[PDB]
């Protein structure tokens, strides 16, 4: 799995949650979508590859993968206590994470 | 401030980033925002009023200024990068999380 | 209050979560954390009063007790499960986080 | 990698670390101690292979490591900085987290 497959992870995953119908069903796309973050993390992304890999750039490529993980804890949380409307619900605002990076890096 | 005046604040610093010309007046203005939307956090709104403090929908509505907040602070690093225009844009972007807050809770 | 008494407080809750013997009471404790959190936050600490105040250094000092927050957040969200233990033992562990900022700041 | 291998990645970088004379050296092998703890987040450790992921000792496990990346982290900075007594200050602190872990787990 490659960052562009990861990627698809992520996208894939987030969908299945939202058409989700029960709290087994959530649990199961966000620890899907925790190991696909990652994974994702220590990649080079394209737009980074000719920076240093010491750079401010790559530096916060790889916190926003730390951010992503932190949420998908939170709600992983949620999906463990039942509450299948407020999971669904933090994997919803999740997609202000993914648009923060794509904006910067994508 | 009480939250209807939290609320104004957000949206005449909208439109102060939407007729600035420079990268100082957008932001003073984010800074305004943030300022109000973590005041407007601790509120709890008439249509919540009779809710309890740790139920489903005081929890989305606090997570809601989660997310605007992040969603600032993303825009802020535009504005002190001396980007306006792209600072605008993300501020304009802001306005999904105001609408999805209001279409609940307003 | 000032960044002095913001950290007594931050200390002295930690304390009242160790001796808790209920949820209500760690989850009070944990409230008035955030509080001083965010207001410590914007405070301008004396090993960096003469730096900017968008300088690299105040930036990640504030970003520190967003860190903080979140921590403090799911340590919540433990107590609201009734997992008084858990949320205890949650506590404890935002020492690192303390200590962390300490070593850049204090 | 398994548990074991990662361990003694984790034990050799301290030691290299501890050797180090200057903060560059510190910052590779803080480098590929991030690497090895975040490689042994997914474990389950002999001590609880009875019990399932959710279970309180499990999660604590399991953050166990997030503290331990996040000291890894900060640790790191202070190596970016050319801060070697810094840096490998923070390092020997790591061993607190080790041994905490240890203690209950291992
Ligand atoms: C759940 C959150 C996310 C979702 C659903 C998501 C979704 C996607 C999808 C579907 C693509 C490929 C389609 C396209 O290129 O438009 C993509 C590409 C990309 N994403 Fe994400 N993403 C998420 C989070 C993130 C985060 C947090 C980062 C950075 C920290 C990130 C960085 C990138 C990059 C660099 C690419 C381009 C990859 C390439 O061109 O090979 N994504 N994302
Ligand atoms: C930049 C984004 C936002 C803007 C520009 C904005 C603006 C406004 C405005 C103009 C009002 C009119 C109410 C009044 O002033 O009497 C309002 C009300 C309200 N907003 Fe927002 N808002 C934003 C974000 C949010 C968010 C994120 C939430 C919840 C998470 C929210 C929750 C509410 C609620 C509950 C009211 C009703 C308050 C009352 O009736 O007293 N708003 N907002
Ligand atoms: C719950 C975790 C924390 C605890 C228990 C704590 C506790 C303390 C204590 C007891 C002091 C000494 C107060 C005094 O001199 O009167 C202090 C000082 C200080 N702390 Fe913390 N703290 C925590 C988190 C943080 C964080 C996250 C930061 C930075 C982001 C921070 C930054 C500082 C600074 C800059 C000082 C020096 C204050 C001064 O000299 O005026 N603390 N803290
Ligand atoms: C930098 C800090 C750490 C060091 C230096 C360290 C060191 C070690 C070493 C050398 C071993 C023996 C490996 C072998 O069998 O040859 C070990 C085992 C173990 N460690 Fe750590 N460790 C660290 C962090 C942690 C953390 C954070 C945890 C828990 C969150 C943990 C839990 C365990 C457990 C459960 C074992 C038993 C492995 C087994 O019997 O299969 N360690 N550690
Ligand atoms: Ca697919
Ligand atoms: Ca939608
Ligand atoms: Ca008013
Ligand atoms: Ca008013
Ligand atoms: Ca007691
Ligand atoms: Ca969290
Ligand atoms: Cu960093
Ligand atoms: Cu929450
Ligand atoms: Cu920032
Ligand atoms: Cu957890």
């Amino acid at each position: 799995a490659d960052l562009e497959d990861n990627m698809e992870t992520l996208n894939d995953n987030l969908k299945v949650i939202e058409k989700a119908d029960n709290a087994a069903q959530v649990k199961d796309a966000l620890t899907k979508m925790r190991a696909a973050a990652l994974d994702a993390q220590k990649a080079t992304p394209p737009k980074l590859e000719d920076k240093s890999p010491d750079s401010p750039e790559m530096h916060d490529f790889r916190h926003g993968f730390d951010i992503l993980v932190g949420q998908i804890h939170d709600a992983l949380h949620l999906a463990n206590e039942g509450k299948v409307k407020e999971a669904q619900a933090a994997a919803e605002q999740l997609k202000t994470t993914c648009n923060a990076c794509h904006q910067k890096y994508r």
